[PDB]
């Protein structure tokens, strides 16, 4: 009980923030920075750092320097194709050279 007309205040001016959010679909999970780009995946690389099947090694792609892994030892200098994402690393192949003698 209670009740007042008395009206002079305005409405509006009140924030605040609850239920955080739970028993969701969990999309995305903390869109931060530094968020891996698919866009760069099917396009050439470059070798900074020799890569091993045992240890992964540096591409450069676009302008990222990413760990790579291949089946191949491949040293610095190379040209790799980006074909997947294993986690990461990258999973890279290098390109094909052609012997025409």
């Amino acid at each position: 009980m209670g009740s007042s007309h008395h009206h002079h205040h305005h409405s509006s001016g009140r924030e605040n923030l609850y239920f955080q959010g739970h028993m969701a679909a969990r999309i995305t999970g903390e869109p931060s920075k530094k968020a891996v780009s698919d866009r760069l995946i099917g396009r050439k690389g470059v070798v900074m750092e020799a890569i091993s099947p045992q240890n992964s090694g540096l591409v450069k792609v676009d302008g990222e320097t990413w760990r790579a892994t291949s089946g191949t030892v491949l040293d610095v200098g190379e040209e790799v194709s980006v074909k997947a994402i294993e986690g990461v690393k990258l999973v890279v192949e290098k390109l094909e050279e052609q012997k025409g003698s």
